[PDB]
């Protein structure tokens, strides 16, 4: 990454190297892997971009529809910032510098440390993000539609799945609660909080 | 989180993010885990915070309930701070940015490290730690009036299961006692501390 | 706590955090916890002293006991130090300040940091060890009467028991000791160290 | 490794070593070992380079392998860069230097510290990782003309074996599928991303 | 412990606590637990040097006769060393000042710090390591006359016996050999190495 | 070790004391363990080289191998470079010196820090490593001669019995083949490499 210590190159450290691959393995793309490959990844040079996708060993699948969402942003910021190179003088990054493919890490470190910076880890960030998200849509099993109350299962147990659901594709709540609850959610009237439906079917 | 080498951003650490997601998932709600959430995020910007949050991967009935506190207070601060910019100046911060969602870093690490702060991480923690305490309370199995002290049940480990509840939900220790121990209690007079009801009852 | 780069502030690292918890975990109150505690709570300020305490999530009736000698302890130093304020200059800190319960950080790193320092977090630290102590003594299981020594137990592991326990709890040694060692003590004559007495009955 | 405060040398950290040592133990040489070892080797020295590839246990075959690898690359740096001592003067690093077996800590250190630097650590991380390539080429199991689609097995799942295949190895992906989804693919038409491809056989 | 930033204070780490409190749980008092105390001391105080023999939750007997031996090297100190204050200055440490029972850590720093060092917790860490001996040569459960190799026992397996028993106690490797490794160790004279008796014996 | 900030003397982490005592007890003298000893103990003094030597539990046969290694290694020191002190100055350093065992900590940081640098720590290093390595033939189980490929053994199994075994140890490749094997090889002719032999056999 790059830090403060002025702002300097760091090695990408052991420890977060590990903990991006053990968060890959015991949770595949669990919506909450997003914001930790964000948090991960702070300071990250493309370098370190790549370097953390390039160390996962599964999801093969996943890292190819990766490569077509990061080669589609790519090819719109080639749209948008075309370049045209002056001795000892910085280049303009193509898409693909932004990506890590053609820039060396000197061309990053020099982008990124610029005044004001070419925030070259920023913007590959978020066209990965923008790629993992489409994988975690992909990869989340369940419609909305069939996150239904079960007869004796617990109010709060069924709002956990009616949520994680919703986060992993993203009224409803009342109609696909179980009678009971149902009955009672109808009565609190409109305008009722969680908070509130969750007390009534506690 | 902002830190002293002056007040410098640094990286929210593997080892924080990984102690937070740990501490949930092997304690849920149990009240300890606010003052746990507490210390893991000294220092921590809007940014952090949401990090923190956002990296749970279950309990999405609790974080959902956690957004409408947010909001609630988002929208009280509104009441009290309304904003009206002046280039190159800082803007007052409203609700959604101290919460994190319409502020970037930049801004937030401004008014974190304004003379004097606008100390939006103390601020957006404290909402939170409001939500995540209306939280511990709705999780709390049992009320402290059915904390009743066993036959052959230690007085000991009666006293830490109604202190226990006691935290979890917020004269009637000795009525909840068991009736030997309850004698030896009404034989103290008033004025017992709890060292000399828990010696009476060994 | 406060340490040296001036002497300041630093967040308690999660290592600290989770050293205690698991401390408190798989040894209770047995007596070595004591000084556990007080070597991870080196330059702890009252805040930090309070995340310690109340990150533990079992042994609500030692937490109660300990905010009994807490509170008895604080009102002997409102006894012996009253306080009466002046634009930006530091109040007298009262029991409660000093237990961090009515203090800020900035109040605490304040007095901490004064010259001459008021060391608000040695001053807590020894109340709460006080009461600490007397749950050490409260859930020590055995009297120093019933450690004795078994017809075929190696000599060895009696004592390690009536040390252990005597630890807990604060000639009978020998009183204490199976015939056959007992009688191999009363010939070694006055004033024989614990090495010898050991070294005999091997 | 070299690394900033000016460029210094710091000891590799047992904890690099472990990470390294781990990773061959638990993944053979699949070809995510490669991106973890460049990471893991940041601002290594060929002395560096050296300790880790010598701290492998087994896998001695491919070490050997790795050896015939570096040799031909030494073989080569000659063959375009001969040497010829001037007192306290730099010499010119040979391929045998290079890789770490004629030259000392010392002359690594002064070649990388240079202005400009003779970066003899990033020439022989390049050697060692074109060896390891050659290897994870050799170790792959499976041509990819064998990665077919079972009657039962989910479209997701054949595509990562067939993209795992094709990694260590490195129109059929549809020739390699089941009927079914083999039909559903032919009729999407030419153009067809990977995540359509996966949507339509979901 | 003390270290370099000048010479200055740092809180003991909760790793090395940590490390201290396992070896004791894993090895005893096996010889080799002494130079680990030694090297996980470095730099320590006094008052550290008391936290880690403190932290220690069995082994009552042993940490009984390890305060035998620190009061009698205290004695002893009192003997060579009688002290007799001036405001504002340095007082010379009796024995129970260097084993840190009646100084404070800024004594202790005070004493450690000054030019020349008045070296307090390299002093007491002597006085330590003596009763820790003491304590290893205790617990040593087998004489060296003892250790004989079996009929089938591999010299070497003999040999490891045969010195690990030397060391927790402290020509005869060859008279407690077996008869057959026993008169090839004859017939090569005397002068023999270890590495040619091993050679000869495999 | 010594390391840089001016050169200055840290303690020896608790992390390196414990990697080395772990490499040890789960590695015995594999081979490989010679290099993670050199990488350990980067910078060390010769105290911390007698560190950790004194902190390996077992193996006390090769412990002892080890002394004899050293000591022949000292008096071939103290031969080339006999001793002859004046006030305040440094004395040149004998075998034992060296080693360990008649030098002080500050006599060695004098030594390893002069302009320039009397090397007692690489010095002593390359002592310990010659002995280390005679170790590591002496538990060598097995002869090159008797590692021979099995009639269903893959030959890259067959290739890393072969070199693991050579490593611990220090044309017959082919000829230790099985039959089959045997047969491709002679085929293809003189001048094969490993990676060549390697693939026809597969
Ligand atoms: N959640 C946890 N609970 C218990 N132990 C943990 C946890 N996380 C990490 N550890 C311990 O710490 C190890 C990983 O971090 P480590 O202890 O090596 O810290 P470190 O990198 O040395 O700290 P620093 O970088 O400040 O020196 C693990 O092997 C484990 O023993």
């Amino acid at each position: 990454p790059i830090v403060q210590n002025q702002m300097v190159h760091q090695c990408i450290s052991p420890r977060t190297l590990n903990a991006w691959v053990k968060v890959v393995e015991e949770k595949a793309f669990s919506p909450e892997v997003i914001p930790m490959f964000s948090a991960l990844s702070c300071g990250a040079t493309p370098q370190d971009l790549n370097t953390m996708l390039n160390t996962v060993g599964g999801h093969q699948a996943a890292m190819q529809m990766l490569k077509e969402t990061i080669n589609e942003e790519a090819a719109e910021w080639d749209r948008l910032h075309p370049v045209h190179i002056a001795p000892g003088q910085m280049r303009e990054p193509r898409g693909s510098d932004i990506a890590g493919t053609t820039s060396t890490l000197q061309e990053q470190i020099g982008w990124m440390t610029h005044n004001p910076p070419i925030p070259v880890g920023e913007i590959y960030k978020r066209w990965i993000i923008l790629g993992l998200n489409k994988i975690v849509r992909m990869y989340s099993p369940t419609s909305i539609l069939d996150i239904r109350q079960g007869p004796k299962e617990p109010f709060r147990d069924y709002v956990d799945r009616f949520y994680k659901t919703l986060r992993a594709e993203q009224t409803l709540l009342v109609q696909n609660a179980n009678p009971d609850c149902k009955t009672i959610l109808k009565a609190l009237g409109p305008g009722a909080t969680l908070e509130e439906m969750m007390t009534a079917c506690q």
